[PDB]
């Protein structure tokens, strides 16, 4: 019937996949609004599709958003422990929001609906609505890493956890690993039962689990890459190696400089030929994890141009600003190297992007981290383990030097991959699998 | 008839700082003995390293990394240094580093004591050296012993907190005469001792203290012009001669100094990210260098300002910074000076604005190398013993980081005629008193003097 979309914000990217399905079939974007203060419940429609938003109080925002979500289960899912932040009344925000946010999702139902609810703001929705009487079919899909038990069983609060995501009929994960280590979570707790490949009970309650690595719109990419400067008249000398990413933990940036300047140590053939731009705009300024990378950074900076820059060569830029999508995409064009190295990811569609975005005749060099999402598929990237900085120097050397030859034929295997695997292709295999249960 | 001059950090015969560079044209005036330290450290008790180069002769001896650690590291730079420039709270007194100061003033005096002649007179440079005569004195040498203080001297407010201020003070009225950067180092100087004893004054620059005689006087260091635009008219290394028809279309504003706190450096950046902000027509048009070279990496408060520099330098071209263009270059690097005599040739502004200086050399060297037919501009800290002199330049406020902006984009819009005008009035003022004009009015009021006699 109508597909019901619920997340933690709406727009009215995972956007493109989101509004692709649907539309091909209609029905309802339901999420916050992204706003604070108090209200009745916003609506805006157009076509078959219609958009619905609300208003939260700062103390909700706080526990729930602030707090448990971004201080507690972000960090967790990213094997950070060391970082992870709870505390009681923030647990119980997170329980408040998710109950209130099935209240007002509640009058905007109907019996045949299906329900997709997205990301780790809303483990607890599914078994708000059927506290609730719902019996649709309730599909979850993860778009962050899901951690093994040994990290997993570190939150004072994951036995919940567990058993409230066994009320979705369907969970999906952007990997087989993720998959794995939800089962094995689950089976430390309690017995489970797989009747067949894929399809599982646990407390009596049913469900089924599958693997749905998120993609992008490959043609749109190139369209917007091959658009229409005076900087680029100026650098047919320096090659470019190019980053761009939120500015988050996750994402390694440190040991990425510490990377660059391995590279500048140990190969001085390039001194005055390369350059390395990293984009990072500010991410959850207000949390203090965020605020110390920030900082760390800036310093960064300052130390490795202090070291290694001339009077008319400045090794790195690095710029803590927001830049729009469609001009990122003719930068991955003009960028000799794509350097893509979190330390954990769901999947990073940043790596698929640069691939997507380049000339197909000559085309950049990706390097990437073994513990991006995307590694599994993009067999034919430079594969590096960031934990070893001289190998990923030793890595940018290789992409830098890289015969035509080879470029062409690593980033065709590629595009290949990303080209069968697309967004569509992504978001049609998700509401076919979750169309196929039989509700309660 | 003989000059001995002394001083700890020497110009190797064959580092940033500008003592050293005052003092070798000093000497290339004169000629003479440079007694000094060669800068190594290790077998302490070698002979003395005797280098002969035209009419200067060289005696270097090493320190021990422990004579290093307690004389250097934590008495004069620890103690001293932060003191001398206002700096209370960066001051490291402990007794221990104080018997190590006195200890080495006392090693070096009876290293010097054989190559002493007996109508030697005596030139004693800056602050690691206060005790010098003293310890000379308690050897039996009667030679005119003359003192030059390279740094401010400061007020009685300051100076008193030293626990040691007044073992400092009786040891300075060793010397026959003791040089000021300034007329407020020497008045700061006579006012601390006023507070601790009867100072007997006869003019202005004559005295009494404890039965000991001395007079005082401002002599304020200055460079050798005409070698600076000689070597400054000269061409870039070829890899720079290529890079400089690329900042056709960019305005430059250059610094350079040691990463010293005394310098202001932080607060610069902060100026300098007020132009970004306030005059945003600036954008892609300009850089500004700042060149830093580490200095004296071993203490703390230099690691401190370093990390705070690095910081800053990071979040403004974060902040600020283009795809093609970044707005702040910062170098902590050392380059040689004939090479930054060009780079001041062609840079459109020098900012030089430091918190507290004793001089400053970098802001005379500035105008010197200046083409005359086509002159930069000098902003200038009224904090630096220099803005005495170089009334033309512009004068600015580092702790109003708006006034050092405005001072910015009038610098980088200045009409020909006015930059000419005010290069020409400070280029006179640096012409006449040379740094030939220093150390001859020095020399020659020492050897006014007559010595003691037993
Ligand atoms: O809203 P933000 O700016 O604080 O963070 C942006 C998104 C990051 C996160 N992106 C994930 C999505 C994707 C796309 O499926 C993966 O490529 C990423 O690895 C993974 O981090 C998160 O899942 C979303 O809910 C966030 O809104
Ligand atoms: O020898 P360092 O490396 O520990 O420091 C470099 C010099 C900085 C200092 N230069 C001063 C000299 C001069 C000119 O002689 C002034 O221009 C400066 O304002 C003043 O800071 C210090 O006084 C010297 O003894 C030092 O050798
Ligand atoms: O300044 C920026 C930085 C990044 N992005 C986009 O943000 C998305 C980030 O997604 P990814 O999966 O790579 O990382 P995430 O932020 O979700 O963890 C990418 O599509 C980028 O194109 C952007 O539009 N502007
Ligand atoms: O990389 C550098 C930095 C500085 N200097 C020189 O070091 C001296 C600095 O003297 P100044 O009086 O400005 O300050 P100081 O360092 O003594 O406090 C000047 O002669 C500069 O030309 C240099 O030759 N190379």
């Amino acid at each position: 019937s109508r597909l019901v979309v619920v997340s933690n914000r709406i727009a009215p990217g995972l956007a493109v996949g989101i509004l692709g399905a649907l539309k091909a079939a209609g029905g309802l974007w339901f999420g916050w609004s992204g706003e604070t203060g108090n209200q009745p419940l916003k609506k805006v429609k157009k076509g078959n599709i219609t958009w619905a938003s609300f208003n939260l109080s700062e103390q909700d925002l706080d526990e729930y958003y602030n707090q448990f979500s971004n201080a507690v289960l972000w960090p967790a899912f990213h094997y950070r422990l060391d970082l992870v932040q709870f505390q009681r009344p923030a647990w119980d925000g997170y329980l408040r929001v998710n109950a209130l946010l099935a209240d007002k999702l509640l009058p905007l139902l109907q019996d045949d609906d299906i329900i997709w609810i997205h990301d780790y703001h809303l483990l607890p929705f599914a078994h708000e609505l059927r506290k609730r009487g719902v019996n649709n079919r309730i599909g979850f899909f993860l778009h962050i890493p899901f951690p093994t038990p040994e990290i997993f069983n570190a939150l004072p609060t994951y036995d919940t956890l567990l058993e409230q995501l066994c009320d979705y009929d369907l969970l999906g994960f952007q990997t087989e690993n993720d998959r794995l280590a939800f089962l094995d979570c689950l089976s430390n707790l309690t017995r489970v039962t797989t009747r067949s490949a894929k399809s599982h009970t646990a407390w009596g309650k049913a469900f089924r689990t599958e693997v749905y690595p998120i993609g992008i719109e490959p043609k749109e990419i190139a369209k917007q890459a091959a658009g229409p400067a005076q900087l680029k008249a100026e650098l047919k000398n320096v090659q470019n190696i190019f980053s761009v990413e939120r500015l988050d933990y996750s994402k390694g940036l440190p040991e990425r400089f510490l990377a660059y300047e391995a590279l500048l140590e140990k190969y001085p053939q390039h001194h005055g030929k390369i350059r390395y731009t990293q984009i990072a705009p500010t991410s959850r300024g207000d949390v203090q994890a965020y605020q110390d990378i920030r900082h760390q950074l800036e310093n960064e900076a300052g130390r490795i141009n202090g070291k290694y820059g001339q009077l008319g060569w400045t090794p790195l830029y690095y710029l803590n600003q927001h830049f729009d999508r469609k001009l990122l995409m003719k930068i991955f064009r003009y960028s000799d190297v794509g350097l893509v190295t979190p330390l954990r990811d769901g999947m990073n569609l940043v790596a698929k992007e640069y691939v997507a975005a380049q000339d197909p005749a000559n085309p950049g060099v990706l390097v990437l981290s073994q513990f991006a999402g995307a590694a599994n598929e993009l067999t034919s990237a430079l594969i590096v383990n960031p934990y070893d900085r001289d190998e990923v120097a030793a890595a940018l050397d290789r992409a830098l030097t890289m015969s035509l030859a080879e470029r062409i034929s690593r980033h065709a295997e590629m595009l290949d991959v990303i080209v069968k695997n697309d967004i569509n292709h992504w978001q049609e295999c998700f509401i076919s699998d979750l169309k196929q249960i039989v509700p309660r």
